[PDB]
C-alpha cells in the first residue's frame, strides 16, 4: 500500500529498505523513457509508452553503455565509479527514496550524475539516496542520461542524430517527476535539481534552456558549470568529431543518412572502444561527445545568454574542491603516480601544461607556465606538482564556476558559494592528489554516517551539516535556518563575493575565491588567445 | 711644482684642496676637445690643439647646454642636479684629483655622469672628487660630454651631423686620459670608467664599441646598462626625431644640409625649448635625443654583439636601487606629490601604466596591470603606487641590467651584482619613493664623511664599505682585499647567480635579483609584443 504507487504511466512496486536504525520506501529502476535502441540510437527520447499490470521497482536499473575504467583493476578508489550494474542501451530508467511513513508535500531533489558526459550511473554506491532522504526527510529521486556517442553524438541539421539528446533524456525525466512525483509524497512546485562535474553543468545548463526551466525550482552545482571548457562544442566541432567517429569505423561518409546508418550498425562497445580517438588534440580534462551549441537547446552561445540574463531567475549554491585537477594528472599527465609523491620535473611540468591547456599557441602556453612557476625554484619537484595541479583545476572548474557565478549573481535572486577543502580521513589515494574531483558526494550523501565506513565523528558531523545546508536550500532557497543559534553561510553578492569553507572546522567567510588566478584564466589569457 | 704638470697638449696649473682633515691637488676645467661651437655643432669632436702658456686650472669649467629642472625652486633634493656653473656649447672639459703627495702610477677611476643623455654635469658637488681620491689614494678624473640634441642629433649618412658625438667625447676624454693620465700619477693601463643613469649605459656602450675597448681596463655601471629601453634608437628614429625638431622650428626640410645649417642658427635654448615634443608618444622614462645603432659605434644591435660575444672581456661590477622608479612618478605620473604620501587610484593606476610602457599595445598593458596588481585588494593605493612604482624601475633599470648582466658573464672575466635598498636618514624626498635614482652615488663618492652633512655614523661607515669596493675592484678586478677577514662580496655566476645587498647591515647573499618579474620584462612581455 505504502509500496503501491499508480503513476501517469502505470502502477509500480517498490521496496523496504532499512537506513540506519530505521526503514524507508525505495523505488528502484522507474521507466521514465522508451529504450533508446536500434533505429531509436542517437535519438531525442520518447516518453515511455504506459504499462499494463505492476511494474516490479525494487532492483537497480541497467547502467547506460559507457567507457570502463581498468587503470587499477579491484582497487575500490577507482572501481566505485564503475558500472555496478549491466550495460545496456536499454538505461533511461530514475530511482526514487521515499520516507516512512509517506509525506504529503515535501521537498524534493533531484540527482543528475557526472562523468565528463561519456561515463556515469545512478546506481553507484556513493549516489544511493537512503540517508539523505531519511535524514533530510525530503523524497531523492536520481536519473540517468545517455552517455558519449549514444546521448551526444551531433549531426546538426540531422533530425537523426540531431544532438544534446542526453540532455533531452534528464529533461524527459525531471518532466516525469513533475507528472508524478506528487503520487510519491514529492511536491512538484519545489524541485532541486543536482549534480557533480557534467551533472554539475547540466544543471546549469538547464538553467539556460528555456524548454527545461520550468521543470524545477532551484539549482546546485558542484565541480561543474554549463561553461567549462569541456562542457560544449561548437556544431562543426560537434559534426567534425562524428564524422571522424565514422571514418574510425569504415563507416561511408557521404551523408548524415549513411554516417548514422552505419553507427547504428555497430554494436556499442564498437562506438566505445574509438570514443577517445576523435579528440583533436593529446589532452587531459577533454572529452569526445558532449553537449553542442546548437541555436535550440541553447537558442545563442552560452557567453551572449549569460550577458543577457536569458535564463532562469532562482537561487543557486555551488561549489568547487580544493584539488579539482589531480585526478586528471594521475590518468594523463607523465610524472604521477598512486603510489608515490608525484614530483614533477621541469621537463615533464611543460608537458604538463600543454596536455592541460591543448588550445593555447606558443605564446599562450608561456602566459600559462609564468602565471605558475616560482623562478626562484622552478626545479622544486613538489611546487611544480601543485602548481600544475592547480593549472588543471582552476582553468577547467574553479575560474569557469567563478565566472558563471559572478554573471548569474548580476540577475538571479540568491547566490551561495561553498569552498570543500577537507580531505577524508580514509582516503585510499595518495596524500599528494589532496582533495579530488568528485570526493564531496560521499559528504553529500551522508555515508560518513555509516560507522562501519570508518569515517571519523568530526566527519559524520561535516556530513550532517552539508546534507542539511543542501536540504534546507531544497527546500527554502537559502541553505541557513533562519533564527537558528548556528553560523550562518552568507549570500554571495556581486560587491563583496563571499563564500565560506566547507570542512570539520568551524566556518570561516572568505572573499573573491581564486580571484588572481581566475582573472587570468576568464579575461587575459583568452584575450591573449583572440589576439594571436 | 706638485701643481704645475706639463701634458703634451700644454702646461696645466692646479689647486691645492682642502679635503676633511688633509690636502690634495686639483685640476679643474682642462681642456680635452676644441669647443664644438658654431659650424662644430652636431660634429663629431675634435681634439683640442695645444696651447702655450699655462692653462689656469682651478676653476669648474662651464656646463653643457641643457633642460634646467624648475619644478621645486629652491629645494635642495632637485637643484643639488641642476647646473652649478654657466651653460655654454663650449663644455668639453675634465677634471682631476691627485692625491697629495702625488703617487707614481695608481689606479685611475673615470665617472661619466648621467641625466637621460639631456642633462648632466661634471661639476655637482655629489660629483666632487676629492674624497674619492684622498681616501682611496686612486687618481679620480670626472669628463664632460655633449647632452640633448647638441650631442645626439642624428642625421645617419650626414657627416654633419651623424650621431653619438656625445659618446665620442666621452670617447676622446678618455683617449686624453690615456695619453696623459701619467703625468698626473696616474697608470693609464689600470683605468676603471663608472657612471650611473645615462652614464651607466655609457659605460656599457663603451664595453661594446669595438673604438673604445683599448681605452680602459674594467667598468662599474650604476643604475644603468647600454640596453635599456630609453637608451638607444634606430637610424630611422633618430632621424625622425631630427626632422622634427626642425619642423618644430620652421626649418627647411628639403635636405640634411638645409636642415643642419638651419639648426646650427638656432640659439641653444631655442632646441631645448622643443626638445620633448619630438618624442613619439606620451611618456615617463623617455628622452628625446640619445645613441643611435648606426652600425660604426655599434658595429651590429646590441643583442647580436650581446650574444656573439662581441665586445671588450674584463670584470664589472654594477647594480641598482631599490626604487629607480619613484623619481620619475613625482615628475610625470598623475596622483604623485613631493608633499603626499600619493597613494594612488586605480585610474591614476591605469594612466601610470600606459606612461610608463608606452609602446606597448592593449594586450600588453593588462600584461603588466595583470603582472602588478592585487585583486584581492586592488582599490589599495599603497599597493597600487608601490605597484607603479616597481613597473617603471623593472622594465627600465633592473630588468634591463640583469639581461646585460646575464649576457655578459657568459664571455667575461669576473662579474660583481650589488642591491643598493639603504634609505639616506637625511633625505628631503618623501619616505614613499623610497630609494631614489641617483641617491646611491653620494656614498659611493664619500658625501657621508662629511660631519656637516649630517649623515649617520654607520652612513659613514656604508659609505667607505662601497668606496673600497669600488676603488679596491678598480685596483684589482675584484671588490675583496684578499686575505682579509670581512665578509667577501661573491662573485655573479651564470649558474648560482648570486649578488649582495648594500646597506648598513652586515652583507648577505641573494640569488636571483628579481628573477620572477625579470622573466616577464625580458622574455614573455618582449615576445608578447612581437607576436601582437
Ligand atoms: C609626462 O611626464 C613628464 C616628465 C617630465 C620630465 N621631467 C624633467 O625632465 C625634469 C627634470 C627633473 C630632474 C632633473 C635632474 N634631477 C635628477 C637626477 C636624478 N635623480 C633625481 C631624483 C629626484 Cl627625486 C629629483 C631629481 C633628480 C638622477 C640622475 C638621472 C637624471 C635623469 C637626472 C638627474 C641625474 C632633470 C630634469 C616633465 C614633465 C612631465 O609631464
Amino acid at each position: 500500500s505504502e509500496l503501491l504507487v499508480n503513476t501517469k504511466s502505470g502502477k509500480v512496486m517498490g521496496t523496504r529498505v532499512p537506513v540506519l536504525s530505521s526503514h524507508i520506501s525505495a523505488f528502484l529502476g522507474i521507466p521514465f523513457a522508451e529504450p533508446p535502441v536500434g533505429n531509436m540510437r542517437f535519438r531525442r527520447p520518447e516518453p515511455k509508452k504506459p504499462w499494463s499490470g505492476v511494474w516490479n521497482a525494487s532492483t537497480y536499473p541497467n547502467n547506460c553503455q559507457q567507457y570502463v575504467d581498468e587503470q587499477f583493476p579491484g582497487f575500490s578508489g577507482s572501481e566505485m565509479w564503475n558500472p555496478n550494474r549491466e550495460m545496456s542501451e536499454d538505461c533511461l530508467y530514475l530511482n526514487i527514496w521515499v520516507p516512512s511513513p509517506r509525506p504529503k508535500s515535501t521537498t524534493v531533489m533531484v540527482w543528475i550524475y557526472g562523468g565528463g558526459f561519456y561515463s556515469g550511473s545512478s546506481t553507484l554506491d556513493v549516489y544511493n539516496g537512503k540517508y539523505l532522504a531519511y535524514t533530510e526527510e525530503v523524497v531523492l529521486v536520481s536519473l540517468s542520461y545517455r552517455v558519449g556517442a549514444f546521448g551526444f553524438l551531433a549531426l546538426h541539421g540531422s533530425q537523426e542524430a540531431p544532438g544534446n539528446v542526453g540532455l533531452l533524456d534528464q529533461r524527459m525525466a525531471l518532466q516525469w517527476v513533475h507528472d508524478n512525483i506528487q503520487f510519491f509524497g514529492g511536491d512538484p512546485k519545489t524541485v532541486t535539481i543536482f549534480g557533480e562535474s557534467a551533472g554539475g553543468a547540466s544543471v546549469g545548463m538547464h538553467i539556460l534552456s528555456p524548454g527545461s526551466r520550468d521543470l524545477f525550482r532551484r539549482a546546485i552545482l558542484q565541480s561543474g558549470s554549463p561553461n567549462c571548457p569541456w562542457a560544449s562544442v561548437s556544431v562543426a566541432e560537434g559534426r567534425r568529431r562524428a564524422v571522424e567517429l565514422g571514418r574510425n569505423l569504415n563507416c561511408n561518409l557521404n551523408s548524415d543518412e549513411e554516417l548514422i546508418h552505419c553507427l547504428r550498425e555497430k554494436k556499442p562497445q564498437e562506438l566505445i572502444d574509438v570514443e577517445w580517438n576523435v579528440l583533436p588534440f593529446d589532452s587531459i580534462f577533454r572529452f569526445s561527445f558532449v553537449p553542442v551549441i546548437d541555436g535550440e537547446f541553447f537558442p545563442t552561445s552560452l557567453e551572449s545568454m549569460l550577458n543577457s540574463g536569458n535564463f532562469k531567475k532562482t537561487q543557486i549554491l555551488l561549489g568547487v574542491n580544493k584539488d579539482e585537477g589531480s585526478f586528471f594528472l594521475l590518468y594523463g599527465a607523465p610524472g604521477f603516480s598512486k603510489d608515490s609523491e608525484s614530483k614533477i620535473s621541469r621537463e615533464d611540468f611543460m608537458s604538463g601544461v600543454k596536455l592541460s591547456v591543448p588550445h593555447a599557441n606558443d605564446l599562450g602556453l608561456d602566459a600559462v607556465t609564468l602565471q605558475y612557476t616560482d623562478w626562484m625554484d622552478d626545479n622544486n619537484g613538489i611546487k611544480n606538482r601543485d602548481g600544475l595541479d592547480d593549472i588543471v583545476g582552476d582553468h577547467n572548474v574553479i575560474c569557469p564556476l567563478m565566472h558563471f557565478v559572478n554573471k548569474y549573481t548580476k540577475f538571479g535572486n540568491g547566490t551561495y558559494l561553498y569552498f570543500f577543502n577537507h580531505r577524508a580521513s580514509n582516503l585510499v589515494w595518495p596524500e599528494w592528489m589532496g582533495v579530488i574531483h568528485g570526493y564531496e558526494i560521499e559528504f553529500v550523501f551522508g555515508l560518513p554516517l555509516v560507522k562501519e565506513l570508518n569515517y571519523t565523528a568530526e566527519e559524520e558531523a561535516l556530513s550532517r551539516r552539508i546534507m542539511h545546508y543542501w536540504a534546507t536550500f531544497a527546500k527554502t532557497g537559502n541553505p541557513n535556518e533562519p533564527h537558528s543559534q548556528e553560523s550562518k553561510w552568507p549570500l554571495f553578492t556581486t560587491k563583496e563575493q563571499k563564500f565560506i569553507d566547507l570542512n570539520t572546522e568551524p566556518m570561516k567567510v572568505h572573499q573573491r575565491l581564486r580571484v588572481q588566478m581566475c582573472v587570468f584564466w576568464n579575461q587575459f589569457l583568452p584575450k591573449l588567445l583572440n589576439a594571436t
